[PDB]
């Protein structure tokens, strides 16, 4: 009953229902644990999936926390921790996996949750939980690349893989070469930094940072010592490291955005497609304008001048040498704690 | 008129008392118009000057306005239009010079005032007056360079001239070469813009501008159409022309001061000495710190914070799209009037 090892299976093939069996194992899930769609074909499922496996994993039925908030984001929708609504949803699902009394009940709770939740969100929240619970330390989480390649690779290679896997028997299959320097041509000097910007290691680093220092969740997960300063310092070392690369590609140091009104010159077309959402990360044209936001579904109604305002407030607070509490009390930006 | 022309004789030899020869003329000064030092030896003075001269000018003794505010800046002190106290003093003098009914009565006021007031301030205040009185219009005022060379040339030439004039009779004298690129060596890249920054024409421009669009003074003189907009535009075109020159001396576009806390990289030592004040314009060392001011004589007590507060306020209005009146009313920064 190595729950720990069995939890790792929940990362295998995130869009495949859990009853299809991961690695060499299958879960034996209660009938009320199946979704409404697949409950009717329960018998057939057992037949193929259930029988072909070496290890069958019994899941004990339990009473389940309220999963509405985490289910409220759609299975074919996109997931961003930058959008407040999604942060709030993730925070809650994290609390739920943190709060299970038992590593066995975590297994049972996750098995239930998995095919009812957005896979990206499931990966995030489950990961943050496994990294923080006492009973799930020392656990070798799969790289996000390994389980969601769609966020890391030219969308063109998926059919190249689909074909190779389908036509060629495995022992004979050729590795697929991942394109590099593929997002832009020589006419865009910015393409020179492909090896920094589009390197799975640095993007994983950015992702890992939001796994260890999430912005909303249980106190235990959020409140790390000096996390406000690490935020500053990490983003600051990235720019230092990014400028080092620029100097090595005959470019200038990177220039801040002048303001939030003038166009952004450098466009970008990522060439990524999401197999979860079956929708792209739309590129941004050259010379695009920042526009007032009214995203009803995302729950974002915010003008550019609302952003201008926060920045102004923040600059006033930096110049004053203190921030003002929600009550009106002064907290000094001293030498020890000001940066945090 | 002849009175117009006599007013111009007041610009001749600024620190030489007005009873000494001006041009080919002399003023006949009512005894009580002499200063304290020279009233007692008034008789031994009238004989000692002017008998060489062709015209002699009668000055009518008249009742004069209260002259103590203009007098409060000392004759051997420096004069600045940026300093609020000095700006107020000049406004009062300007007021006086524009409040005389006749061009004759103006001659009398100026004649009296000259040897009692700071020469820089007198030249300034009279000059503004003459440019604006309805009865002294279209006057060819003499160039400031000619009257106050000490604001415009390396102080090393002053003794060169004094020698050449003292030793060599006027028929035989040769021209003094004014050094160029004299403020800094090629160790400093900024030195390359000597021909712009230290150009007499350009400096005269800056000066003439502040004579036509003075910021304090009588309403008649200050309130010009769209002068707030001129101020922006005039300063915007200076940067533009500067940048052009920078692009022609292998330099980059000028960089804003980032803020008021960072040291100023670029030092500057002007090699000018004021003969009116017998003091220098002190240089500024490289990497100098802007410091809080407590200059009591100048009546300035201002912290770098006070300036940063003003700047934050102005940024807040611009983003708001309106400023707020002393009475609490909003005035909108619209497409026509906003810049002004
Ligand atoms: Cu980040
Ligand atoms: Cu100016």
């Amino acid at each position: 009953m190595n729950y720990k090892k069995n939890l790792l299976l929940l990362y295998d093939r995130p869009r495949e229902p859990i009853f299809m069996g991961k690695g060499k194992s299958v879960f034996d899930v209660p009938d009320n644990y199946l979704t409404d769609r697949y409950r009717p074909i329960g018998p057939e499922i057992q037949n193929r999936f259930g029988e072909l496996a070496e290890e069958r994993i019994p899941v004990r039925s339990i009473a389940l926390p309220d999963l509405r908030i985490p289910m409220s984001l759609g299975r074919q929708e996109q997931f961003s921790l930058f959008i407040p609504r999604h942060r709030k949803i993730a925070a809650r699902l994290i609390d739920i996996f943190m709060g299970m009394r038992n590593i066995e009940e975590l297994q049972s709770c996750a098995v239930f949750a998995r095919d009812r939740i957005n896979p990206y969100l499931f990966n995030y929240a489950l990961s943050v939980a496994l990294l923080h619970r006492r009973d799930t330390k020392n656990l070798d989480l799969p790289s996000v690349v390994e389980v969601f390649p769609d966020k890391y690779v030219d969308s063109r290679v998926f059919e190249q893989i689909r074909e190779e896997a389908t036509v060629v028997p495995e022992g004979m299959r050729m590795p697929i070469v991942i394109p590099k320097d593929f997002t832009a041509s020589d006419l865009d000097e910015e393409h020179r930094l492909w090896y920094f910007r589009e390197d799975i290691g640095v993007n994983l680093h950015h992702w890992h940072w939001h796994l260890v220092y999430p912005g909303d969740g249980p106190d235990s997960v959020v409140r790390k010592d000096r996390r406000g300063e690490l935020f500053y310092y990490m983003h600051s070392q990235l720019i230092a490291r990014y400028n080092f690369e620029r100097f090595c590609n005959r470019l200038q140091r990177v220039k801040r955005l002048n303001n939030l009104r003038e166009p952004i010159a450098e466009g970008y077309f990522p060439k990524l497609d999401s197999l979860v959402a079956s929708r792209t990360w739309p590129g941004r044209v050259d010379n695009a304008v920042i526009k007032d936001l009214n995203r009803e579904l995302d729950q974002i109604k915010q003008d550019v001048s609302d952003l201008e305002r926060w920045i102004d407030r923040i600059y006033e607070a930096v110049h004053q040498g203190y921030v003002v509490d929600e009550s009106g009390n002064r907290i000094f930006l001293d030498e020890e704690k000001g940066i945090d």
